[PDB]
């Protein structure tokens, strides 16, 4: 249903439940609750839940699972190194988090490693902390990982291979360690540039990563939505790869 909370509950923003304990809080009506109701309903491990729902007077919240080592890139860059065989695991989740939220009927639409959070065993879960999915509570950045059809064309509609594209750079980055086109003059040269094909610079991964997961990010990254595969399908060729050569 969706758990309809309150600010003296309390003691994006972390807060302090009083009986739950750490949450984490998005501050920005049958409409924006129905939405709500809507976002509840997806509950998977791999998947940021929505606890609650603040709607008060000067301020409305969404409230959600606390992830306690940040977002990916975060833990991409710690000092301390991030093991192969859990950087495959990271990947695997990634995926089994975005086939349930497509098996929900969502798309993401901004899937990057700032929505990717992780957990004190590096567990992961997909997050949307700038609400792309939301269409009632979005209305009250960096094109890094945007499809190229999406790239100056705002009309066009957003489906699930506009994930798949994000995800391809998103591995790209896992095994880099940072972001990438580090190189680029200017934004618009940029953009033009993914449009007509340019990619992440391969050569720019000096850790060892596998041939076949840079075959993976180039087939998910295919300028023709229709090239790329479905995260079903991404699965069904990666997991047993990774129980194979990874675990
Ligand atoms: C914005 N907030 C989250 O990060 N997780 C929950 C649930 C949620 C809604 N849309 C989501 C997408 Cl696109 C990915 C993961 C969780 C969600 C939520 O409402
Ligand atoms: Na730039």
């Amino acid at each position: 249903n969706v758990i309809k909370m309150k600010s003296s509950d309390f003691l994006v923003s972390l807060a302090f439940h009083r009986t739950q304990g750490l949450m984490i809080m998005k501050t920005v009506n049958e409409a924006l609750l129905e939405e709500a109701k809507m976002m509840n309903r997806l509950r998977h491990s791999r998947v940021v839940k929505l606890l609650g729902v603040i709607i008060e007077e000067g301020k409305y919240s969404l409230v959600m699972e606390y992830m306690e080592k940040g977002n990916l890139m975060h833990v991409l860059k710690a000092e301390m190194s991030t093991p192969l065989s859990v950087k495959g695991r990271i990947i695997l989740e990634i995926i089994e988090g975005m086939a349930y939220l497509h098996g929900k009927g969502v798309i993401h639409k901004d899937l990057k490693p700032e929505n990717i959070l992780v957990d004190n065993d590096f567990h992961i879960k997909i997050a949307d902390l700038g609400l792309a999915s939301f269409k009632m509570w979005s209305k009250l950045g960096t094109l890094y990982y945007m499809a190229p059809e999406h790239l100056n064309d705002v009309n066009a509609k957003p489906t699930e291979k506009s994930d798949v594209y994000s995800f391809a750079v998103v591995l790209w980055a896992i095994f880099a360690n940072k972001e990438p086109y580090e190189n680029a003059i200017a934004e618009q040269q940029l953009i033009m540039a993914i449009k007509s094909g340019n990619r992440p610079d391969v050569d720019d991964i000096t850790e060892y990563c596998p041939r076949e997961i840079i075959s993976l990010m180039k087939l998910c990254w295919e300028a023709n939505p229709e090239a790329r595969p479905t995260f079903p399908g991404i699965e069904e060729k990666f997991r047993p790869f990774y129980l194979s050569q990874l675990e």
